[PDB]
């Protein structure tokens, strides 16, 4: 519903279509010119016009086809899993099956055969075990009719069943033939000969122990050997490989990666049949984690006697263990440990004979690889956190210690030596083994320093989240709750574990007094049973598109990366939820674009409303040029190897048939608006089920929150994003060529607001020049300096009147975009662009809020997180709750977790979190000390008023003297000045020189500026700088302040001369409010389109 045009939009012909068609989920008007169609399938049919709409008629009936079958000749509806999967096997698909425990893959895999035979299509289905064959294959013939022809093989085989397999695999008598993984690897040749239609492994791992078996299976669904080493030959290479454009496939389905899937082979499938087949991997966690402050076995015993039946504890020696096994063997518990009876005790706790198991951190580990039976263990206890010890000595040396200490301190060299030979290195320099200690204590930040038995703690958080996840996944459905309890007095251990929680999983740990134990058992037990009742179909699948493929990957980092299909042009990740299964892929930028082909300059003129029509973006990955026109090279290189995002969209609709609901999850400002609008107006004849989502974190409460306050797409955003973009291709365009005629190159002008900043740099030269005036500075006995006017030589300043009072200082709020790229491209010696990037990379990577943002207003959540870090440094009494504005479209910049910039150095040096460089841990400092600053308490001050007397002239001065109570002091740091009596101070040096009383532009200043007269958006600042830059109208000098060049000057004294009364401040302002006013469909926009094109009306004549 905002009358505009796309390019590759129509559903049938594959040709162009419009804003209010797509939306109704029409075909163009060529194809369908009637609004009203009783059915587009036989209307297109009655107009000789049915084309690709077939494609998608075909799919649904032959989807239902499936459906109704599976309804029929089993139980009841597909569950939302065998939905999805139902939904790929009609397109011919391959993929690994992504869904936890016991869904009904073997089903699955019989019917979908079942069905297939039904054709005249051949099956087969794997199994690891040579017993789990008869059971499918008995399952299988009372399944099927008289029609299909069942067959089969094993090691127990019996007489004349061996031949009549045999026999019938000699000359394709078949439609289903099941056999074992060890057939698989025996008879290599015979099934390398033969083309299955579709392939079923129940076990990937049991096949995957032979890449004999890999190229068997490629071999199996259809692929010649020679592309297989054709395509080896490039995986081995590094890079990723193509596969021929129209080669048909077989259907491969298996499960999932049991262990570990190691080697280079596997990543054939993702390159010959597009789907990753990665281990398994569930972050579905619901579960209370609860410290206990001592070790004491009272409170052990009474928990145990709470708990039950279920519990599972930890210890981290043997020895511990065997102590606690030794107490608990005297209360009559049934306690039994896995330090020498195991597998009774195993296989007893695996039944319920046992109700507490003790085992030790490795011995548990490696001997729980065989089954691992989630159903039981409902509580998980540590006695000690699991952690990771250091020697402090210098011999006993760790490595890392040593290379981050002398990296710091005296012989730094490269990045990485022996560690016998660092060890060497800082037996020379160092003080002491004390001052070795010393220097740890202070330089590491987020661990454990004993400096007493002098050892180094690191809690071992993965250990600590595999072992607490042991009490809670995916059972029949629901995601039941667990307990997790830690035994742990010492503090610092307790704080780590407790950052390095929040971090990788977002989970709080409670202390003792705040849990209810009765209510948790409860909840536990309740949601246990309820596991039971056996509804388990609240299964559905979703998809989230984002534009980004970083916030796809830290997407990947939380909801759990389990399975990846190449679709197409982009790459789309599935992973498992408590309510079924999601799918995130990221669109790689923006999609379309204002082509410049017709009407005025792309938007065309019907009914006397404009028309602006957008195609497909095309960027040149060899050169990088950006461009519209449908070609087949590089407009500028001549290459065809060109990404395209006509191609992006093709995946994005196959993708949208096989889910169920769709949201879209670009960024929350305008831009994302319109990436929205134009991927749910192509994909709507496709699929009613889509919706936009606004997520203002990348963290799984942002996802929560977002998904909370989800919406259709809002049209004025949109609107306000086309007037914008119509705005600077117009003006852009028309000064532009304006340029072109005066000083030769063709792309200078890229809108108004760019030339406005360069009129103000330009003008600047000239006052900056101007106001130059003479001052002198004076150093005073007992004081400070101080500035003031020139020619003075009485030697003398007087004290004339003094008045001493006390004020509290409150905080400077927090960073909006304006803000952070102002002091932090001031503090740091960094541009405003690449502040920028460092924001963006910091919030696609789940570290801030939106770094776009016109707004100081915090959220309560955040003002929680500083209280939860200042809780943590232990300087919680200067907290305060700020909140800073009720009018926010945003929140300010702060970060999402309440971890320092050490700590996160700490992380990224360990091996937690990953990519990023010391800018953005910086940066990220600077965020986060403003913001804490915003939220701590008001600094309690003395402040004084002098008012001196210096060669009769009377000037006051006003200074900060004692600072009588803390604050925010401790974040953004203050000064105070000495005091001042009230007598005769004495001028030590009279310096005479002269500063520049209007100085220049910093790129600071600028964005300053242009906030300050409301020249600007959050989104646009650094693009006008750096525009400025990189097209040459700008240089940095010695001090890094910005300067026009002589092609500026030239440039806008031309622009100033012509059309000043088009570019000056007032009307970019004006047009820049009207435009806010747009936004907020406060004012018309066709209508004030009306308005840029009848004042470009007039610029095409000057
Ligand atoms: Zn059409
Ligand atoms: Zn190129």
């Amino acid at each position: 519903a905002v009358n505009s045009k796309y390019h590759h939009s129509c559903i049938n012909c594959g040709g162009l279509n419009t804003d209010e068609r797509n939306e109704r989920g029409l075909p163009c008007e060529v194809c369908l010119p009637e609004d009203s169609p009783s059915d587009i399938y036989r209307a297109l049919l009655e107009r000789k016009t049915l084309k690709e709409y077939r494609f998608y008629h075909e799919f649904w009936n032959e989807y239902e086809d499936f459906r109704s079958f599976f309804k029929k000749k089993f139980g009841k509806d597909l569950t939302g899993y065998q939905r999805l999967w139902a939904k790929r096997i009609v397109q011919g698909k391959s993929f690994t099956m992504v869904a936890p425990t016991g869904v009904g893959k073997t089903t699955f895999g019989m019917m979908t055969a079942l069905w297939l035979a039904r054709k005249g299509k051949k099956s087969a289905l794997v199994f690891p075990t040579v017993t789990l064959v008869k059971q499918t294959l008995e399952r299988l013939q009372k399944l099927a009719d008289e029609k299909v022809k069942i067959f089969g093989f094993y090691s127990s085989m019996k007489k004349e069943e061996k031949e009549k397999f045999e026999k019938s695999f000699e000359e394709d008598d078949y439609h289903i033939l099941v056999f074992s993984t060890q057939f698989v690897s025996k008879n290599r040749e015979k099934l390398s000969q033969k083309r299955f239609d579709f392939v079923f492994v129940d076990d990937v791992d049991a096949v995957l122990k032979a890449s004999r078996n890999i190229d068997t299976l490629l071999m199996m669904v259809g692929i010649p050997e020679e592309i297989i080493r054709k395509a080896f030959s490039t995986i081995k290479q590094g890079k990723i490989y193509e596969r021929p454009k129209n080669l048909k496939p077989g259907i491969l389905v298996v499960s999932s990666a049991t262990a570990k899937p190691r080697g280079i082979r596997p990543l054939l499938f993702r390159d010959l049949l597009n789907f990753t087949v990665g281990r398994l991997v569930s972050v579905a966690r619901n579960i209370t984690h609860v410290r206990i402050s001592s070790r004491s076995k009272e409170k052990l015993v009474e928990l145990l006697e709470i708990f039950r039946d279920g519990i599972l504890i930890f210890a981290q020696t043997e020895e511990e263990g065997k102590e606690l096994y030794e107490y608990l063997k005297r209360f009559k518990f049934n306690v039994g440990e896995t330090w020498s009876e195991f597998e009774k005790n195993f296989e007893d706790f695996k039944v319920g004979k046992i109700n507490i198991l003790i085992g030790v951190q490795a011995y548990y580990g490696k001997l729980t690889r065989g089954v691992d039976l989630p159903e039981r263990i409902k509580y998980v206890i540590f006695w000690g956190t699991p952690s990771m010890r250091f020697s402090l000595e210098l011999d006993k040396a760790p490595r890392f210690v040593l290379a981050r200490v002398l990296k710091e301190m005296g012989l730094i060299k490269a990045q990485e030596n022996p560690d016998v030979e660092e060890l060497r290195k800082i037996a020379k320099e160092h003080l002491t083994q004390k001052e070795f200690v010393e220097k740890v204590k202070e330089m590491f930040r987020g661990v454990v320093v004993k400096d007493e038995d002098l050892e180094l703690i690191i809690p071992d958080v993965y250990t600590y989240i595999q072992a607490s996840g042991r009490s809670s996944r995916i059972l029949n459905g629901v995601l039941v709750k667990g307990v997790s309890v830690i035994f742990e007095e010492d503090e610092e251990i307790f704080e780590s574990l407790k950052t390095r929680l929040l971090l990788i999983a977002e989970e709080e740990i409670i202390e003792e007094a705040e849990a209810n134990w009765k209510e948790l058992v409860h909840e536990v037990e309740e949601s246990r049973r309820r596991s039971e009742r056996e509804l388990t179909d609240t299964s559905r699948s979703l998809l989230i598109i984002v534009e980004s493929p970083t916030k796809a990957e830290t997407l990947s980092r939380f909801l759990g990366r389990a399975s990846s299909r190449k679709e197409r042009n982009i790459i789309v990740h599935e992973a498992v939820t408590g309510e079924g299964v999601i799918l995130f892929t990221a669109t790689r930028g923006h999609v379309y674009d204002l082509v410049t082909k017709g009407g005025i300059h792309g938007v065309e003129e019907e009914n006397g409303k404009f028309v602006p029509v957008y195609n497909s973006l095309k960027r040149c990955r060899d050169c990088g040029y950006q461009f519209t026109e449908d070609r087949d090279e590089c407009p500028v290189c001549s290459s065809k190897n060109i990404d395209d995002k006509t191609e992006t969209l093709r995946a994005l609709r196959e993708i949208s048939l096989e889910a169920d609901e769709i949201l879209v999850a670009t960024d929350p400002d305008v831009e994302g608006e319109k990436i929205s609008w134009d991927v749910t107006q192509y994909l709507l004849p496709s699929t009613r089920s889509l919706r936009r989502i606004e997520m203002h974190e990348i963290t799984r409460y942002g996802f929560k929150k977002a998904r909370e306050s989800v919406r259709f797409v809002d049209f004025n955003l949109v609107k306000a994003q086309i007037v914008r973009r119509v705005q600077d291709r117009w003006i852009g365009f028309e000064l532009s060529g304006k340029l072109q005629k005066r000083f030769g190159r063709s792309n200078l002008s890229a809108g108004r607001v760019q030339s406005t900043v360069l009129g103000w740099i330009v003008e600047r030269e000239e006052e900056y020049k101007k106001s130059e005036k003479d001052f002198t500075l004076l150093v005073l006995e007992n004081g400070v300096n101080l500035e003031v006017e020139g020619k003075i030589a009485d030697d003398v300043v007087t004290v004339v009147e003094l008045q001493e009072a006390e004020e509290e200082k409150n905080p400077l709020p927090p960073y909006t975009t304006s803000s952070a790229l102002s002091e932090i491209s001031q503090k740091l010696r960094l541009g405003v662009q690449e502040v920028m990037d460092i924001l963006q990379d910091l919030f696609e990577k789940g570290f801030i809020t939106y770094h776009r943002t016109d707004s100081t207003r915090i959220s309560l959540e955040g003002q929680n997180v500083a209280r939860t870090y200042l809780r943590k440094i232990g300087k919680e009494d200067i907290f305060m709750g700020r909140s800073w504005s009720t009018e926010g479209a945003h929140e300010a910049i702060r970060p999402v977790k309440p971890i320092d910039a050490r700590e996160l150095e700490e992380m990224i040096e360990e091996g937690l979190i990953a990519d990023l460089t010391k800018k953005h841990l910086r940066v990220y400092e600077l965020i986060f000390n403003r913001f804490l600053a915003s939220q701590s308490a008001a600094v309690k001050v003395k402040k004084q008023i002098v008012t001196v007397d210096v060669d009769g002239k009377r000037m006051g001065i006003e200074q900060i003297v004692e600072i009588l109570r803390d604050g925010w002091n401790l974040f953004v740091p203050l000064t105070v000045s000495p005091r001042f009596e009230h007598r005769t101070y004495k001028i030590k040096e009279k310096k005479f020189y002269k500063k520049h009383t209007v100085p220049l532009f910093t790129q600071a200043s600028i964005v300053e500026e242009m906030k300050k007269r409301g020249i600007g958006r959050p989104s646009t600042y650094a693009k006008i700088v750096e525009v400025l830059f990189r097209r040459g109208y700008v240089y940095e000098d010695k001090y890094k302040r910005v300067r026009p060049t002589r092609f500026g000057v030239m440039v806008y004294s031309y622009l100033k001369e012509r059309y000043e009364k088009y570019v000056t401040e007032e009307t970019t302002r004006r047009l820049e409010e009207i435009m806010d006013k747009v936004e907020r469909g406060e004012e018309d926009y066709q209508a004030t389109l009306r308005l840029l094109y009848e004042e470009i009306k007039s610029l095409m004549e000057e």
